[PDB]
């Protein structure tokens, strides 16, 4: 046996794969110690790693072939497209680690009890599978030799499952993760005297806090992501060695209870309902504290002063509370090690004390957004050379004055967010010297001047958001270089010129919003060479010419992906203030408060109060793909609607109102089976509403008023839902909701 067995066992596995090419250098009459994925010691196989290879075989193929291999010590099959479920099998006494994570194992978690045939198994990872819990609890896992067990991200829903895992003993257990399930009930790890790591986060625990007993070895405790309301302080009081405590995203209330700080490195109480003010007793942790997160509560007060002793604190998150007072920098500068600072969403007032520039060479993220500050953006900022700052967020404050050009000295800057302020002046050209910047956001300020040509010197830029400023001039040609741009927005400015034809060279452009400006010219067919475009808002401009049929070629071959994951707001235009134009205004909204959109009142006649949608971007498709949004109302368009208009299936919205468009509504509009909004009012359209539109099943708003249209209204579909107003000022038109055809 020995070799003969080793090779015949491995090739038998290979020979059951559906794609034997996945193990190309495995072969007969050749030593396995030369195989990719194999590890050998002294010419004997000791480990097999076939992770991230789509083997597409059942576990039964693994147990008989690989797990029975004599002398095998570890098997790694993570993300290897193994399905089926565990059953009994001869398991060599040498196997100590099995990793079956990110696979499709199924069935009750009681299947795992048969892994007890591996007398030496100490590390089991079956996370990110689909194991469920038998409706009823019974027996135990009965793998009481394990030191490490990860059951996370399965489909386990039940009560006292934790009790089940540990029923028959846990003396040896050192690491237990069960996050990402729907487990509820009680957690009693008091008999697991060696437990050092407990992750019961993102579960369905809503009763009591886990019982930890002596807690004489616990170093990592993560109970975040539940609905826990209780007295965790009592439960963790005896925990002498705790290094990390994450209780975020729960239902905890009240002031900060006492804690064991003698070894605490990370502490998060975020996303609860704690009240009060940072107690002084927390100073005892500054000897060891590396990360603090108090964000998302109801705390108040000012950054207490003892934080100077927190020399080790690498990150301070205090956002979304009721903190106040000038920047307590008298303390911050003592934080030699601080690298992330986040005071956003408080009421820290006053100006920026000039001594900030020192901390700009140790920090990597500075977030003062959505506060009450006022005063100039310190020009001397980033004077201390070797400025490592990567992100600057000062939006939604009371900051006034010119945009400092010194900001070009933060050579490592990747995101600059100064929106929602009262910043006057021009946009510094030195920002072009920010060779790594990806996000420039300065909308709703008082920024005069033209858009710097020097932005061509930024080969990384991705987003350029400058709405609601006093910008003037034309679109700088230099942006043809920013190949990676995916989100340009210049609305509510006084820009002029024409949409440059080189707009098509940006194969990453997903969003282009240019409303309430003084642009002009025929719309460019080149926009049809934008393979990422899903959002094109051109309303309230002076464009003219007819509509290029060629701007709809990419429909069907779009893949929107670069765009997903950014906080936004969509403001639906109410059909009330005729002074307000467009379907709606989509706007980036990272770090700004929804409660400050009223600042637009003096800049926009739209009654925003009614409609404000938001969230984080989540494109609907991935391949396939087509434009989702398309607004061009309140321009000087004319000619006939190209029948290519109806080639965008994922299209939600379509506004072509208040123009000079004629011809007959193409019968392709009925093909837009995702259409929720359709505006074509105030035009010169003739013909009949194509009965093909009766196939539109998702129309929530339609408007065809003020045209030369004639004939019947489709009695099928949704046209009977809509009111006469949406069909008025069309003499020939008849049919309910209009009068019957005489
Ligand atoms: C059970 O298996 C699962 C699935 O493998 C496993 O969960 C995964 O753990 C890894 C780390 O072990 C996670 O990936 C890490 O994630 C963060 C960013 O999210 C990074 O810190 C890590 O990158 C570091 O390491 C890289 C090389 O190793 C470096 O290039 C890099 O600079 C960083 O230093 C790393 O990517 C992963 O997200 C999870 N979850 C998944 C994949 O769903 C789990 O740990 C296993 N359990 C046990 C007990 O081993
Ligand atoms: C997370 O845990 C909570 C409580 O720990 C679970 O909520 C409870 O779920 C049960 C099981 O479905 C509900 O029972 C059902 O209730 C109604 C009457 O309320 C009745 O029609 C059914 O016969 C059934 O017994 C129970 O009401 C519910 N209790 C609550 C919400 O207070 C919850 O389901 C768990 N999972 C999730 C995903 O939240
Ligand atoms: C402390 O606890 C918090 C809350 O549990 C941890 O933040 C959480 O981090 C996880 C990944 O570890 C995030 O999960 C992912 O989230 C998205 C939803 O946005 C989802 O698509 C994925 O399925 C995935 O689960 C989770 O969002 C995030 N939660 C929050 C509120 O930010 C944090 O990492 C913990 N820190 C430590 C040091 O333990
Ligand atoms: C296109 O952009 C321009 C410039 O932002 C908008 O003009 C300005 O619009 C706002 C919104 O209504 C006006 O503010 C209002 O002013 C009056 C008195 O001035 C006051 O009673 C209201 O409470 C409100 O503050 C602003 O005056 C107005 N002025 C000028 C001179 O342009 C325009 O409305 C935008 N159009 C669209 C459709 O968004
Ligand atoms: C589209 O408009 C351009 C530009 O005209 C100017 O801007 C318009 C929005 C409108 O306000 C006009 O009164 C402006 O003059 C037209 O191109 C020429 O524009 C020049 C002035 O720049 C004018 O002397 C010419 O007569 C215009 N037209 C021609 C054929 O020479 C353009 O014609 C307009 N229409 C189309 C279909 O392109
Ligand atoms: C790509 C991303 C940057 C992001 C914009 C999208 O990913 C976003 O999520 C989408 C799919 C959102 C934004 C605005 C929302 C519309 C609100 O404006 C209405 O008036 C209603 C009317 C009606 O309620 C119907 O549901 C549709 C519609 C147009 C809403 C639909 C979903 C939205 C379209
Ligand atoms: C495990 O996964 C495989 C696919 O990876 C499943 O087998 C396939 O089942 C479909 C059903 O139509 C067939 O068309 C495929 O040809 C099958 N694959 C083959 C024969 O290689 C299998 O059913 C899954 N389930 C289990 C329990 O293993
Ligand atoms: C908590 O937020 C409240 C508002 O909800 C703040 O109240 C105002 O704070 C300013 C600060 O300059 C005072 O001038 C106002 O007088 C306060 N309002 C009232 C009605 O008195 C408050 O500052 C925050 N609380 C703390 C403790 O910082
Ligand atoms: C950081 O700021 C300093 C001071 O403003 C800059 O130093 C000057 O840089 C310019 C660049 O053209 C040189 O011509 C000057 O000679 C420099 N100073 C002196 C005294 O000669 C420095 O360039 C900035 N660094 C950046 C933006 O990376
Ligand atoms: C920015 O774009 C311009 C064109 O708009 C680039 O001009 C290039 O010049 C080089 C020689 O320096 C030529 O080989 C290229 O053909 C030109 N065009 C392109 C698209 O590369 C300019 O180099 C670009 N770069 C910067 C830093 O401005
Ligand atoms: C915010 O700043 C303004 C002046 O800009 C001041 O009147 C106000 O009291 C400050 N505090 C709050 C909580 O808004
Ligand atoms: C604007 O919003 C207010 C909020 O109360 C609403 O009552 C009012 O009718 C709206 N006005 C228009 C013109 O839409």
């Amino acid at each position: 046996q020995s070799l003969y067995r080793e090779i015949h066992q491995l090739i038998s596995f290979k020979d059951v794969l559906p794609d034997k090419n996945l193990l190309p250098d495995w072969s007969s009459n050749k030593n396995p110690c030369t195989f990719d994925g194999v590890t050998c010691r002294d010419d004997k196989v000791t480990s097999i790693d076939l992770s991230s290879k789509p083997l597409n075989v059942g576990f039964s193929a693994v147990s008989s072939s690989l797990l029975s291999l004599t002398g095998l010590e570890s098997l790694f099959l993570s993300n290897s497209h193994i399905n089926g479920s565990v059953s009994g099998f001869k398991c060599s006494a040498s196997l100590t680690s099995l990793d079956l994570s990110r696979n499709s194992l199924s069935g009750p978690v009681t299947t795992l009890t048969s892994l007890g045939s591996c007398s030496g198994l100490k590390f089991l990872n079956v996370s990110s599978n689909t194991l469920d819990f038998p409706g009823k609890v019974s027996g135990g896992l009965k793998l009481n030799s394990l030191e490490v067990l990860d059951l996370s991200a399965n489909s386990i829903s039940g009560a006292n499952v934790v009790g089940w895992v540990l029923s028959d003993g846990c003396g040896e257990l050192k690491h237990l993760a069960i996050s990402g399930n729907k487990i509820s009930g009680d957690v009693d790890v008091s008999r697991c005297v060696n437990l050092e790591f407990l992750d019961v986060s993102s579960n369905n625990f809503s009763t009591g806090i886990p019982f930890l007993g002596d807690c004489s070895a616990l170093q990592h405790l993560d109970i975040s992501g539940n609905k826990l309301s209780g007295d965790f302080s009592r439960a963790i009081s005896t925990c002498t060695e705790l290094k990390l405590l994450n209780i975020s995203s729960n239902q905890f209330v009240g002031p900060i209870p006492p804690l064991p700080l003698k070894s605490l490195q990370y502490l998060s109480l975020a996303e609860n309902k704690f009240t009060g003010e940072i107690p002084d007793f927390l100073s005892g942790a500054c000897d060891t504290l590396t990360g603090l997160d108090l964000s998302g509560n109801h705390f108040y007060g000012a950054v207490p002063p003892f934080f100077g002793s927190c020399s080790l604190l690498e990150s301070l998150a205090l956002s979304s509370n009721n903190f106040s007072g000038e920047l307590p920098m008298d303390t911050l500068l003592k934080m030699r090690g601080l690298k992330v600072l986040d005071l956003s969403f408080n009421e820290f007032s006053g100006e920026l004390p000039e001594s900030l520039t020192n901390l700009s060479a140790s920090l990597l993220t500075l977030d003062l957004s959505s506060n009450n500050f006022s005063g100039p953006i310190l020009p001397n900022l980033c004077q201390n050379p070797k400025n490592t700052l990567q992100e600057l967020y000062l939006q939604n404050n009371g900051f006034t004055g010119k945009i400092p050009p010194t900001l070009s000295n933060c050579s490592e800057l990747v995101s600059l967010h100064l929106s929602f302020n009262y910043l006057s002046g021009t946009i510094p050209s030195s920002l072009g010297s920010l060779s790594k910047l990806r996000d420039l956001k300065l909308w709703l300020n008082m920024l005069e001047g033209e858009i710097p040509q020097e932005l061509m010197y930024v080969k990384t830029l991705e987003t350029l958001i400058l709405d609601f400023n006093d910008l003037t001039g034309e679109i700088p040609s230099g942006l043809s270089n920013c190949t990676n741009l995916n989100w340009i927005s210049l609305s509510n400015n006084r820009l002029t010129g024409e949409i440059p034809k080189w707009i098509g060279r940006l194969e990453n452009l997903a969003i282009l919003k240019l409303s309430n400006n003084s642009f002009s010219g025929n719309i460019p067919a080149e926009l049809g060479d934008c393979r990422s475009l899903i959002w094109l808002d051109l309303n309230t401009n002076l464009f003219n010419g007819t509509i290029p049929a060629a701007m709809f070629k990419q429909s069907g071959k779009i893949a929107a992906n670069f765009i997903a994951g950014k906080r936004y707001v969509y403001i639906k235009n109410d059909g009330m203030k005729k002074e307000c134009h467009g379907a709606g205004n989509l706007l980036e909204f990272q770090g700004i408060r929804s409660e400050q959109l009223n600042r637009l009142s003096t800049r926009n006649p739209c009654n925003i109060t009614s409609r404000v949608y938001g969230g984080h971007t989540s494109p609907t498709f991935d391949n396939n793909g087509s434009m989702m949004f398309l607004d061009m109302s309140y321009n000087m368009l004319s000619g006939y609607i190209p029948k290519e208009i109806g080639s965008m299936p994922y299209l939600f919205i379509l506004n072509l109102g208040h123009n000079d468009i004629s011809g007959s509504i193409p019968d392709e509009v009925g093909d837009l089976r995702g259409l929720n909004i359709l505006d074509l009012s105030s035009n010169k359209l003739d013909g009949r509403i194509p009965q093909a539109m009766s196939a539109l099943t998702m129309l929530t708003e339609i408007d065809l008023s003020n045209n030369n249209l004639s004939g019947p209204i489709p009695e099928m579909g949704q046209f009977e839902t809509f009111p006469p107003a949406k069909f008025l000022n069309n003499p020939g038109l008849c049919g309910y909701p209009l009068p019957r055809c005489d």
